[PDB]
């Protein structure tokens, strides 16, 4: 009965909040990622991602990533994480993503790679 | 300086396998993942792969995301980088990784993330 | 805005803490890193940490880096992060680090470097 | 008698070089990093190193840790990994690294964290 289900809204650490779909019957699930610029805040924009989780055993809380292809830069995120649950009720995402910026130069590359964690909950 | 696609068959610095088929308007693209030994031998699974490229200023070195379920356990891998034209003219995707475990209780979190990296050339 | 100093003891979101001592003119700090549980209980170990503070501007919340050599097992872990005064008034250690595993074979290098976070507060 | 030694001086596949010192009984080391602006290289700036190294077991292949406090910036880098042989012969640092900048507001934490490799081999 305790099922971490990747569907529906989440919100994260830094105020950050996503949408995701149906995850299908080989794991695969589109959302929208915002964000979150300056002010507030400031004013939103909103991104595609696109996922897979892992349907190996069919886990009560299985891992997952997931790509965020961002509309206002040149960069891409990559989210890996897991769907725990947590003393109720409380569904929580533990994730860890990596940040790729775009360089010119290939010379550039060794410093292009942000690392990082976010935590969601249910909005 | 012409193109980075991703399309195509490529290996990398561990000796594991990729092909990526077509990259669509929105820069989504599935594929294969081919890896390896844990041997003596009984050597090699076959992953799907689901990702998008960056196509903000349409650039020739397009960043990209993918998310690698692994058939063979309840992990999930991403991957992010970056598809260049190196100093000798041979496409090279830069990548870095996280390769997520999944463990039971929420308290073995903390080490559930590897993280390292993947050089691709074309086969 | 008073000064974020690395001197003290700390205490962290897995429950582990730490103490550092004087930070010398150039920057160099020792301490103790005291961590758990592996239980039932058999609990407190204590590893040495040996680690530098940046002086460049000398700075009010100034960046440093730490490596714990772990007394318990062949494994090396590397934090560095930042001293802020957070919004609240609360100095704050956030650090990132590696957790290096000894492997036997060159062969299984990939695998060995987890990577996660740590939020210090004062004990 | 195939013990990998950290004492030394090193190069990287990013053309960077450093030297450590002796390793003393419990193993602590100090050593130079050198680096890299520009034109060839440009010019070389040198920085401080401190670590140890992982005497559990007197390992052949030990695991280590060091904290480069750079001279020309505010940033702290740190790197792990291991000393491995390796085919006769040539010993090989095996590190990965995590390059901390400073940002002025804890809000801009979750950007301040790059990630990389850097292998080393004899000079
Ligand atoms: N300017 C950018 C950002 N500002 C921001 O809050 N993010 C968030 C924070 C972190 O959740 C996740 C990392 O890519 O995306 C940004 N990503 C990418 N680029
Ligand atoms: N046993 C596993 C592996 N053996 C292996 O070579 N890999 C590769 C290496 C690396 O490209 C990618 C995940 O890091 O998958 C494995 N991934 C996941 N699990
Ligand atoms: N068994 C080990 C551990 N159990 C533990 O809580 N830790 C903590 C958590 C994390 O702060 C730090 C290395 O990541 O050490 C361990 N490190 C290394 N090995
Ligand atoms: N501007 C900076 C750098 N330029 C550079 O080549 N490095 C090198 C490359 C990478 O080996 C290691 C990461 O900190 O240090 C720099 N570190 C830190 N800052
Ligand atoms: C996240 O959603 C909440 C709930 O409506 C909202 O208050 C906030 O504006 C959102 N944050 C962003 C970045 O959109
Ligand atoms: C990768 O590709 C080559 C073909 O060039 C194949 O012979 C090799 O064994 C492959 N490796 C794996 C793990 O599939
Ligand atoms: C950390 O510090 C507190 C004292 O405030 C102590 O009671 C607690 O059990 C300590 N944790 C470890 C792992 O030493
Ligand atoms: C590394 O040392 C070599 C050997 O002398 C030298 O050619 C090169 O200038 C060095 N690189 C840097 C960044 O100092």
């Amino acid at each position: 009965a305790r099922k971490c289900s990747l569907t529906g809204k989440w919100t994260n650490d830094l105020g950050s909040n996503m949408t995701i779909g149906a995850v299908n019957s080989r794991g695969e699930f589109t959302g929208t990622y915002t964000t979150a610029v300056t002010a507030t805040s400031n004013e939103i924009k909103e991104s595609p991602l696109h996922g897979t989780e892992n349907t190996i055993n069919k886990r009560t809380q299985p891992t997952f990533g997931f790509t965020v292809n961002w509309k206002f830069s040149e960069s891409t995120t990559v989210f890996t994480g897991q769907c725990f649950i947590d003393r109720n009720g409380k569904e929580v995402l533990k994730t860890m993503w990596l940040l790729r910026s775009s360089v010119n130069d290939i010379g550039d590359d060794w410093k292009a790679t942000r690392v990082g964690i976010n935590i969601f909950t249910r909005l």
